[PDB]
């Protein structure tokens, strides 16, 4: 047992054991003779869950009594991952449970692997929401996460013949012990219908009704006895729905399809009706809940003092016109008063600048689905443009650029413009991203209301991303500076005075080696794949995207391979290149990239001459639980997106906190990370945002690079001739064609500097001691990237509430 | 507290209370400050449930050790009703829980009303299966009820404008505390595909796979510590199902629709594909489970010694060819050996003789859905007819009459013929019904294999239908003969020596009066309807059907009304005529009858001259929980189906056990009931089966009755002229037209004798003392109609197992 995992008291271990047996008997209705590991996992989950309820009930009762300002974090995604270990960590029950299960003759780590990931997210945006919930609870904020309870989360990725195959993520199959259905708080949500204009107000009538049933999941703060709530809505059809008879009953599924599945798109907008329904569904149900809670604390002037609504991107942007609809149509407030309340209540966070990810809904869709909201949006736009016109008289083009309504083929509503107009604060997720917002995408808006624009650099929770996934590292750190850093990551700074400490250097390196052995083993157990634990673990895990440039990584791998075949008996630092991530089902290029990766592996991994010097592995079904395993085992973190495309990135922070060195571009949060650790302790390369713009003004011509770089030329010719696809020589024609003629992300432009930088990485790896010393400098300066810091800034600069680290009663 | 409700021990009441509070806290995650009656109901349900698990686990472990012959009761319907009180009754926890909740300041009766009925049945057939499970557990048989877990059971009936409106029975909305999902025992079921004939055997390939997930519900025996299992299958789509992406995920519902809803038809066959899928689904999953359990006890010669499969009607008839498919195709047994095993394992129970209820599936449907089963059925038919041909040489018409395959417009498979051929026993559900089977419908089959035909008169469980719904009556009975009768109903005979006992007569009458007041009150509480508790409670509750002749009851009500208007100041015994029951959604005539009933009420209930002398009420949403309320409060039980149409009837037995006198035809079980109590203690009237046949040979002409009975003529003219439907004068034209020209059930033919008999009933009611004495004679002789007797006969004469009343350890 390690210190950071809590005490294994005599009384508590005994109590845990009896409750474990009670649940196995009464809850699972099983005896030890027929119980399977899954049954044991559930018995443990219910045992741990019991310890939450007491705190959950008093935390909520506490907020009722003290009535603080409530924070409502609206998101269509909450990438939670597993809950068992995280709960034990935050409740200081890990060692006790480890001991108790040990005495029952069970391996707790084996049981934890049985829990299904709650994959209600796609990647960064969803995971961010998860880290935020953890931090808000840890900082004692009366926060509520509101989203959708998807029956099917992000699809499970299978690799067949080197191709990605998707299969339903039936995560609720065996039941979810963490959620508590609250059917008693079911709310009605309206769709379609029409607008009637009577004497005293407009009415939305003849609507189709869908019920929203809430499910509450506890969110425990770190050892402070605070347990907040994440409320996920589930779609239910009313009972007089469609009410020949048989068909009417079967058609109930049409209404319940709203919460059936998560759209698997990462940084891409797909204007489908079902998605719009999901967005309004979560918004409509949540707002009624918010107002209900408010009225139970009618002058809505105090609404903004008791309520803060944070929009995670534009997905829940309809909250703005829905809040207006309710205040104006239902509560009968005058427009101006209602608008004042709305702006002061809502804040919007932008997560990207790539045009294809921007939500622009066709007016005809809103027209049919939400007629009243479309009217309110036109009215908002009207009054907004009147302000623009008055601020910039005669600037007609600005008016059309800022309009919430975009003209053209089909009129569309720019949801981002809607969010800026109806929010008192708009923020980017990293300094460079936030600056880009003010200088480009939202320049006109920043000019009109500069006070609205802020920055809130992303962060990650040190509980799940350090203590939970890397106990060995958390331990050796605690041994030298205590445990306070876990909820005050800035204290890792103190590790700077151990950079020359021989014992520490040795332990840091030892922990990494153990993590690598542990992962190298897992690889063979669950995926029959052998790798050399002594090689440098070069990993790039994140969603497959052209802007992420997994292709640039591929070019390097092929370069390494060609160099080896060129001079076989020459020494080179051994490397295990691991690339993992899911591709959106309809993203063809992303799926071709996955195939290319596996294709490269097929050649490289079986070339006798290469031996154990180079291995290319594609990490299947990358998800939160897998991240917790690979990240602690990585040496090199690949954060190589084209400058200006990765709003922030969070995977980069996870790697930095876990002892991996970073090779990347000055993009997103990488800039601040390098700034914190010092550029000398970072492997920075490639074009800066300015270099990219210069190239765009000049005109990007990939051919130029192809003509001037022999090694690059050789790679393209190998791809084109079928060297990596014998049976299908032209298999990768689309890839080569894109690289050569329409590469929006300038892969070739950063090739030379990338490769060169990679050589510097290999050189440092040859010097174990100095590599580890640089690692210590990174870990020691990663404190700024804790989501506790991020949330503290949101609370103080946007929500107007003070974080607290005071422990609530037991 | 009453004696039959068990002891309210000091230790147990204390234990119950703490566990109630534990569940409210840890299970429902609520505090007393926010708990609603529903939360309290669930806390109690979980508390009671806890007492079942221990016994449930050892009962099943017991069967594993002793390995007795297992009884598998296959049914597409299990009309369970509520489970809370029944569980308390069988566990002798009722008084303790009553006390415990009392001390917690809660009214247990109020909490029981919150439980949703498990309405997984239509009427008699489904309820019979429920009573049987209760009796099999009480008799210590290793029995398993196997069926489908419908998401939506029988629809909830709403009456709007006097018309029936159906609405989804979302009984799982708030969760079901009684079931235990067993996802670990999920089994695959195949559909469609084709048959491949290879060298060594035929193969069923290219099939669509649907998963069957089982949910187990405990079935406690009466105070014997036995807890059997009812396993209900739920349809689940495999995860690589349909696996653009979004659509594939949404289409999973196509496969899961199989267990979505119960077909609401009572005694009517609807040849829909979805229904056929449900039938094979339950059969395929169940048989794999049966064989699995058998192999874990490969000579299948002992299969019939360890397994008995009872087919509740033909709904699960595919078990016969499915068992053959498995034994022949999968286990590779020779046909003859397989057939021997199948016949010795299966037994079939017929529940009706009406042609429209007989299952005849179109060959083209089986051809597409279950190609292999169709081949097996042809093969069975072939060999079967060869036996017929050899037994009755040259009788070509017999061959075509007995064929499992019916020729004509579209070829169909007669499932009843299939069941007779593949079963070692076939039984009717009442003596007269069983005789009718041998003399008519299955005459040819009886001639070929007379040994197969048996009778097993239906019964009802005295636990739910006496002790649970009528504690007051169970108590006064127990006070004079003890409690042993509850599991040995024949002992009620002893009450015969109290027929002249003044105290007993007074108590029996008192209990009835209290039940009537209790019901008259409930009527006003939940349905704002006032009635006179001193009137005779004339009730007919059962599914709406023409053969049940609710119309004959209507004619009498109208007769009573017309007589009163004719002589207003003449005295007549006051009556409250209550009619209730659901009509199948697509059964037009049944829906018109409901409207007629409410229409009669509209006129009769508001006629000043009638006063409180006559009231016509339609009992809305008749279901098991409502039956438990009305039956104990009834004085007169209407069992007036045309002789030969009601196979048995079970509602009739419920009324007899609860102190109501019966007016009915010599049909179904009424014959045996009258035989048991003595015809002098029964109000028998109308045509006997023989009279009906005579009339059919002559030719039924309704006009004749219309011309010779003035009162009848007046009623038809009132209906035709719009007397009961002013705004819509011809509203009931279909009813009159049917009555006059195509009445398959000869309503007019029994009118005169019915009315006359009703006069005899009123006469006896005027003499309280003698009415009650006749009641005592009925209750005292109702013992034969206990399902314990029925099940004991099934066990000894069909399954070959001995019932046991021995209590298993605590
Ligand atoms: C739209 C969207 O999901 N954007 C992203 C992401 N996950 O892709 O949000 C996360 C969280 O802010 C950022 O770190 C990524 O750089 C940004 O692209
Ligand atoms: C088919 C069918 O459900 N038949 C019925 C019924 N419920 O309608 O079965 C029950 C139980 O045996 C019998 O009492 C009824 O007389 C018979 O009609
Ligand atoms: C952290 C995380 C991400 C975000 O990774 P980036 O490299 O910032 O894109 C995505 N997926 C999972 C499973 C994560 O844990
Ligand atoms: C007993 C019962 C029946 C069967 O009634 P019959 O009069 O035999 O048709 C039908 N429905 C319910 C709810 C029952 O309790």
């Amino acid at each position: 047992q390690i210190s950071v995992r809590g005490l294994a008291g005599v009384e508590n271990v005994t109590e845990l054991k009896k409750n474990f047996n009670r649940h196995l008997h009464f809850t699972l209705v099983k005896d030890r003779n027929v119980a399977t590991p899954r049954d044991y996992y559930f018995a443990l989950a219910h045992t741990v869950r019991d310890h939450l309820v007491g705190r959950w009930i008093r935390t909520q009762q506490h907020y009722y009594e003290k009535d603080p300002k409530r924070i409502y974090y609206l998101s269509l995604e909450f990438y939670m991952g597993r809950t068992l270990q995280n709960t034990m960590v935050n409740l200081a029950l890990e060692n006790a449970c480890d001991e108790a299960t040990y005495q029952l003759g069970l391996d707790m780590e084996e049981l934890e692997e049985i829990e299904e990931d709650a994959g209600l997210g796609n990647g960064g945006l969803g995971r961010l929401a998860a880290c935020f919930l953890d931090s808000m609870a840890t900082l004692g904020l009366a926060a509520y996460g509101y989203g959708i309870r998807y029956e099917f989360g992000i699809f499970n990725q299978k690799i067949c013949g080197g191709w990605q195959m998707e299969e339903a993520d039936d995560w609720l199959r065996y039941g979810n012990p963490w959620e508590k259905a609250r059917p008693e708080f079911t709310l009605p949500v309206h769709f379609y219908g029409r607008v009637e204009h009577t004497s005293q107000g407009a009415k939305w009538v003849d609507t189709q009704v869908v019920l929203a049933m809430p499910y509450d999941t506890p969110v425990p703060g770190y050892r402070n006895n605070v347990v907040n709530t994440m409320r996920l809505w589930s779609a239910k059809a009313p009972n007089d729905f469609n009410l020949g008879y048989i068909q009417a009953v079967l058609d109930r599924n049409l209404a319940e399809n709203i919460s059936r599945v998560l759209y698997p798109n990462d940084n891409f907008f797909e204007g489908k009706e079902l998605r719009l329904k999901q967005e309004y569904f979560v918004v409509a149900a949540t707002l009624q809940d918010i107002i209900r809670r408010f009225k139970s604390s009618t002058n809505f002037d105090a609404f903004p003092d008791k309520v803060a609504i944070q929009l995670n991107d534009t997905h829940p942007s309809l909250a703005i016109p829905e809040l207006m609809r309710v205040l104006v149509d239902l509560e009968r407030l005058d427009w101006d008063k209602a608008w004042e309340v709305t702006v002061k209540t809502c804040a919007y966070t932008n997560h990207t600048v790539i045009p294809e990810a921007l939500e622009r809904w066709p007016v005809h869709l809103l027209e049919t689905l939400l007629p009243r909201h479309l009217q309110i949006i036109y009215e908002i736009n009207q009054r907004f443009l009147n302000r623009v016109a008055a601020a910039f008289p005669g600037d007609v083009d600005r008016l059309r650029r800022m309009s919430l309504v975009e003209e053209g083929a089909v009129k569309r509503i720019n949801m981002a413009h809607l969010c800026i107009a109806g929010s008192h604060a708009v923020n980017g997720v990293a300094r460079i991203h936030s600056e880009i917002l003010k200088k480009t995408i939202f320049k006109d808006f920043y000019e009109l209301e500069p006070h609205k624009f802020q920055n809130k650099t992303n962060g990650i929770t040190p509980r799940r991303w350090l203590v939970l996934c890397n106990p060995g590292l958390a331990e050796i750190i605690a041994e030298r500076i205590g445990e306070e850093y876990i909820s005050d990551l800035d204290q890792l700074r103190k590790l700077l005075s151990y950079v020359d400490d021989e014992a520490f250097i040795r332990d840091v390196a030892k922990v990494k080696q153990e993590n690598k052995l542990k992962f190298a083993a897992y690889l063979e157990r669950e995926y029959k794949v052998h790798i050399n634990p002594n090689s440098l673990f070069d990993v790039q895990v994140k969603r497959i995207h052209e802007y992420k440039r997994q292709l640039l990584n591929c070019l390097h791998v092929i370069t390494l391979y060609n160099r080896i075949k060129k001079e076989p008996n020459k020494f080179v630092v051994p490397r295990t290149v691991m690339i993992g991530g899911k591709a959106a089902p309809g993203y063809h290029m992303a799926k071709m990239i996955i195939k290319l990766i596996t294709a490269i592996g097929d050649v490289v991994n079986h070339d006798p001459v290469v031996g154990d010097r180079l291995r290319v592995i594609f990490l299947e079904n990358y998800r939160v639980s897998l991240a917790e395993k690979v990240i602690p085992a990585a040496d090199l973190s690949e954060q190589i997106s084209t400058a200006g495309t990765e709003a922030s990135g969070t995977g980069n922070m996870k790697f930095m906190l876990n002892g991996a060195l970073t090779i990347g571009t000055m993009d997103g949060a990488n800039v601040e990370m390098a700034e914190e650790a010092g550029e000398e302790n970072f492997f920075i390369f490639g074009m800066r945002v300015e270099d990219v713009d210069r190239l765009d003004q000049r005109g990007y011509n990939a051919q130029e690079y192809y003509d001037r770089i022999p090694e690059l030329r050789q790679i393209i010719e190998q791809l084109s001739s079928g060297f990596f696809s014998p049976k299908q020589p032209d298999l990768f024609k689309d890839i080569v064609n894109m690289l050569m003629h329409h590469d929006r992300f300038k892969v070739f432009a950063d090739y030379e500097e990338y490769v060169k930088c990679q050589e510097r990485v290999s050189a440092l790896y040859k010097n174990p001691r100095e590599w580890t010393r640089m690692v210590i400098r990174n870990i020691a300066t990663s404190g700024k990237f804790s989501s506790d810091r991020t949330i503290a800034q949101y609370a103080r600069e946007i929500w107007g509430v003070e974080p607290s680290r005071q422990r609530l009663p037991a």
